[PDB]
């Protein structure tokens, strides 16, 4: 009550002192020294009567409302709270421990929301507003923040920040998770580590995209990697990292970026790497060729529920490309392009797995000939009805990319995890 | 710190005393003039206390960003640096030595790196913009250059410098560098000696463009030879050509001089080998008719990865011209003018050989038939993961330019090259 009025009426004060421009000149640091400075003032001017403790507060909350983020500061710097979620100014939520919970914390009104969320985009050089409600950003230090402005979301304005949590998206879950078995996990290391062609087939649900970015974790940092995405969900941890994102034609149907487009541009930008989100296109074409002209390493996702069938998609793919490719063609490009397919599956209780590790071996017969590396074999079910398999390795000692692998010195890792695979 | 608040000061008081767009009408050197003696009055004004050189660093980092290329002029300067990565305001790496190190250069903000690849990419009449995000172009200094926006680089514009470096080669440098076998050689001597007309098509970083100044050795001095390009790369030695350039459209959308405009002029400059540096537009179909209409011997270069990718690809853009030539005359037309295909490309291991040597031979029903005289066949990878592979011809013995030899006595020669390498 006394804390809240002394605090609007020092805002008050400080408002009709100093105009917002000339705190901007300042810096973080300096305008918040200017500001302290100001506030005291201006408490010895009202005779308010405030301990060190009670002082300390006010000054700290004038000083983040005036400059900062006001009341989500104390959120964000705590640890423990992963994601913030604040759905008008009148809610804020938190998630703690993988539990979200309701906070007394409360924003003036939308309008202090509103600018808020427009300190936090603009500090990536973002805006949002009336004119373009939707915003979403990623700050350096890896929080993902989306916005929404009034206009689109009835109750005001709404925000969701999501910290960078780094253990959801690494071998280790899924080893743990059984998706694939230690020995399965030490072979995808070697693959993604020895810069081999990938394409990570999966059936729907299979969740192609937790792999991908499991998988791209094991990219070496110096390689400069260039990410074509329809909705950017990758957060690739190294250092050069290039983002792109396609963008659907407008309501006139014009002004579109497919993915073809920006494979195409990413062939120009000297990548040493090029992750597809996902190929559902002609894309798949484009991709194919910067696999195969240099780029050795790049990755794409795609819809497939068998590694047999995901070749027969990119074939399909490419012929749609609209090129007059007899399908000799097209299947000496994949063969000699694609290293590695990962096929990975949402089985009968809803589990997640890597079905099968195969890696295309040659175009013998003018038929592809795969061999599988690592394939999941399905015993039986719980008495629960919870499906039950193991990941047996095919035993074939000698991988078409072992030679890449003795390059790059991991031979000897991949001997003693295939060997080993029981 | 003090030098970099010392600068930004001074740049918040430059930018505070003169407008930007009354600077932007001032010519080079009365602006940099200005720029000069409004830096020295600020900084005296100001009292900066630091050296002669201090003040002339200052003042030239201030020319720069008001008009130069900011923190990009001492990375262009320099030599080592073969090319210049940008990933964001906050992030520029330099490939010295053939290996990328990020530089301790950062833009002001995105905004300043976007306006400084405005400016670069004007300097060519060409404008990147939320309207036209993707932007690839050709400095004069040779340089390439590529630029993406924010709207689909979404860690903020991306820009893309890469130098121009000689890399030009004789056939003795191919033969020695098994980029093609000796008869391989021979075969593409005796086709650029008996005016056969050449498409010379190749993927990104196969250095087609060396490859067609290789080819243009063959071809008789006598001959009046018309090259046209776009930024003059090509370098022939012989006594009689003709080097045009095409010319952007102005800011302003006029003073264009297209490609086929130059093609179209070159068909009455009286030619005897219209050399197109890059077939990359509608002047296709007129460089078609001058293959097809007395002007035999006449090469261009194409973007395309296999040599019935590289027809379809001429069919698309013929198509793409404007005109209502129905698909199977384009079709008809492209078996009548061209006569040979050689396809060059980049191999994995990113070394660059050529691929298909493929006569348009007929056209059946809809498809064209062509058949390849020499194809490269991969054999695997060797120790130091070099692409292991030979040239084998396909056996042909009267190929069908084989009357053009006759034309020129080089029957004896072309027979020998395809019994040598069979």
């Amino acid at each position: 009550d006394y804390y809240h009025a002394t605090k609007t009426t020092i805002f008050n004060a400080l408002l009709n002192t100093i105009d917002l421009s000339q705190l901007a000149q300042l810096d973080l640091k300096q305008a918040g020294e200017e500001i302290r400075d100001i506030v005291a003032e201006l408490v010895a001017i009202k005779n308010v009567s405030m301990s060190v403790a009670e002082q300390e507060h006010l000054v700290q909350d004038i000083i983040n409302d005036v400059l900062g983020y006001g009341p989500l500061e104390p959120l964000l710097a705590r640890d423990d709270i992963a994601d913030i979620m604040v759905n008008g100014a009148h809610r804020v939520f938190i998630e703690v421990g993988g539990k979200v919970q309701l906070t007394n914390v409360r924003f003036r009104d939308n309008l202090q929301l509103m600018n808020i969320c427009q300190r936090i985009v603009s500090q990536v050089g973002r805006r949002v507003d009336e004119s373009s409600p939707i915003c979403d950003a990623r700050l350096p230090d890896g929080s993902r923040v989306n916005v929404i402005a009034p206009p689109l979301a009835l109750d005001g304005p709404t925000l969701t920040i999501r910290k960078f949590k780094k253990d959801k998206l690494t071998m280790k879950n899924l080893v743990e998770f059984a998706s694939i078995s230690p020995e399965g996990a030490r072979v995808l290391g070697v693959i993604g580590a020895c810069r081999c062609n990938l394409v990570i087939s999966g059936g729907t649900g299979s969740g192609k995209t937790t792999l991908l970015n499991t998988m791209t974790a094991f990219i070496d940092p110096t390689e400069r990697v260039v990410t074509c995405e329809d909705a950017a969900e990758l957060q690739l941890q190294q250092p050069h990292v290039v983002r792109l994102e396609t963008r659907p034609p407008n309501l006139e149907g014009s002004g579109a970026v497919t993915m073809r487009d920006l494979v195409k541009n990413c062939l120009r930008m000297r990548p040493e790497r090029i992750i597809v989100g996902e190929v559902r296109g002609p894309e798949a074409f484009d991709l194919l060729q910067a696999m195969n002209t240099g780029h050795d390493g790049s990755m794409g996702t795609l819809h497939a529920n068998s590694p047999r069938e995901a070749i027969s998609r990119i074939e399909s793919m490419i012929t749609m490309g609209g090129y007059g490719l007899p399908s000799k063609t097209i299947k000496e490009m994949i063969v000699g392009s694609v290293d590695v397919i990962i096929q990975a599956a949402r089985l009968r209780d809803g589990s997640r797995r890597i079905t099968h590790i195969t890696e295309v071996v040659g175009l013998e017969g003018d038929v592809i000939v795969t061999q599988d590396l690592f394939v999941y074999e399905i015993t039986g079910e719980d008495e629960h009805g919870k499906v039950v398999g193991k990941h047996r390795s095919t035993g074939i000692a000698r991988p078409r990319f072992w030679d890449r692998a003795r390059y790059y010195g991991l031979e000897r890792e991949l001997a003693e995890a295939l060997d080993a695979a029981e």
